[PDB]
């Protein structure tokens, strides 16, 4: 029992984390196979950030400006070159550590860790979810640029983003690991605003499952709705539209627990109109977000 | 920018993850160097739990019964002990991958990583805190005990908890790397309830500075306090009682942030007194303690 934020196991991404420097600039690698991949920021100056012609700047670099190194020694740079954001570095020697990986391009609301780095040593690992805006919102300091987000399914890690920029807000952008931002964010110190962060209904309803699983049952209550009825109030507190997808995905966590999705999302629309009324749900006094219902099924089932 | 409940990286933890079965139970065990130390529990049968007599158990089990498996490999047995509350088994073998270490008995209000396992696999990990009744808010499923909590400090891992016991409440109890319970909790299955889960006054006033670095500044309001008048509202808010090793403690991030300690315990007051308003810190709508000073400094500098 207990219900806690939990992170993947970061080993397998920690034997990949190398530190990538191109003049003076200095960020986070991502070492698989015999290719390291970077935000192609590394070749940038700060003044250049403010209007970059990356393919310009990259005409006025050869292998030996990508300073590559992997804990302390350095890895020789046999190649590179510019797909989408990002940096492919080719080096002379396969990563001993490269664990089972895929790329993919994750879909707004789901969630993953980040391994945050500096100097391509670990700092620490966290979970969090891509917001229906495409920002994540990270902790990310200056140097954090490259620090990968991923999801582990037993023994293959999924690479789902690349970190490569703080927008003005404190909210974070980057890319997936083919190069290409989450949203419509650009490369550039220039103006760009997030959208409306909306709530992801489905996984505050996968937590409110998990909120019943490991006791916290106060919210219940005695009334169910329609998808168009609780849809009617999900629009009015910023939180996205439930569809039938999302009830199927609701599925195992509704026969866990015996209550229906739709009495559940009764019991989400009195909480919306109520509020908490200083209680609080599994610690918190806010509904969270950030737990897929794959998640609560996970880390209530104990997957290695 | 942003704030996190960050995690240390797991992977040299990881490294140490086996699984321990003795006749018909199985738990983890963390292997470092030549020795796997495991909860005593590993001995006893469900039955036995209600009234267990570990010395008496313990004489009908010899080095073979209990079965050390690393990854898919078996580790050989050559010596066994019990220690407090924990088995220390003698294996034939050094953990090629044990990384520098410390055992260290952690005081309430410090926290630590939490690396839950299963049958010596890793699920997840996740930030706690010793709470200043003993008990740590996990989450641990059967078969989790003997997963370990842990600090690192660059190289070297100080492992603090061992996982034991989940008590009615669905809080958790456990011992520190020489088998001693934290708190008054013994390994039995009888009743044993917790005392008052305090608020850590001193990790709430570090989170409130990490909110001021972060640009969450509402909440900064124009008064002062002493020690003994913040005190007389933190014991009516069951908060616990702020020192001047606490001021002393808040120093750097006093000092980064121009707010004197005093003047944070003032709107720490007014927040207890008033409440949040529906308004939110760092995105929580409580004030959260398990960050502590230290926490809140590594996490705003970046350290590896
Ligand atoms: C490199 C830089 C940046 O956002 N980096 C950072 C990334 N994360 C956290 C940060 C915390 C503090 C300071 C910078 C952060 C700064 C200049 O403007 C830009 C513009 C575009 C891009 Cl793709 C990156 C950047
Ligand atoms: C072994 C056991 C236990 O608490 N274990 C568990 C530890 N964590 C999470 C749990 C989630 C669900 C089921 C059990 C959990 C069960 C019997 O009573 C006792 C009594 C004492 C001790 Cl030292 C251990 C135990």
């Amino acid at each position: 029992s207990g219900f806690r934020k939990m992170a993947f196991p970061s080993g397998k991404v920690e034997g990949c984390m190398v530190q990538v420097t191109c003049g003076t600039t200095t960020l986070n690698g991502l070492w698989l196979d015999d290719v390291v991949y970077c935000p192609r920021h590394v070749i940038c100056t700060s003044e250049d950030m403010l209007n970059p012609n990356y393919e310009d700047l990259l005409i006025r670099k050869s292998n030996h400006n990508f300073l590559v190194q992997a804990g302390n020694v350095q890895l020789r740079v046999i190649g590179h070159s510019m797909q989408n954001c990002v940096l492919k570095l080719k080096v002379d020697t396969a990563n001993p550590k490269t664990p089972k990986y895929k790329f993919v391009r994750i879909q707004p609301g789901q969630t993953f860790s980040v391994l945050a780095c500096y100097n391509g040593s670990p700092s620490g690992v966290y979970q969090c979810a891509m917001r229906p805006n495409f920002t994540i919102k990270g902790s990310f300091l200056n140097g954090s640029c490259g620090s990968v987000g991923f999801n582990i399914d037993y023994d293959c890690v999924s690479f789902c983003y690349m970190h490569h920029m703080e927008l003005p807000t404190g909210v974070h952008a980057g890319t997936d690991l083919e190069g290409n931002f989450y949203g419509p964010f650009v490369d550039r110190q220039t103006a760009q605003a997030a959208g409306t962060d909306t709530t992801i209904t489905v996984n505050v309803l996968a937590w409110l499952y998990a909120a019943v699983i490991n006791g916290d049952r106060w919210f219940l209550n005695r009334f169910t709705t329609t998808l168009n009825d609780f849809n009617l109030v999900a629009m009015k507190y910023n939180y996205e539209p439930l569809t039938q997808d999302h009830v199927d995905i609701l599925g195992p966590l509704s026969a866990q627990t015996g209550i229906a999705v739709l009495d559940m999302c009764a019991s989400l629309k009195e909480l919306l109109q109520n509020g908490m009324n200083g209680r609080t749900i599994l610690g918190s006094a806010l509904l969270e977000d950030e737990f897929t219902p794959f998640d609560v099924v996970r880390q209530c089932s104990g997957v290695t």
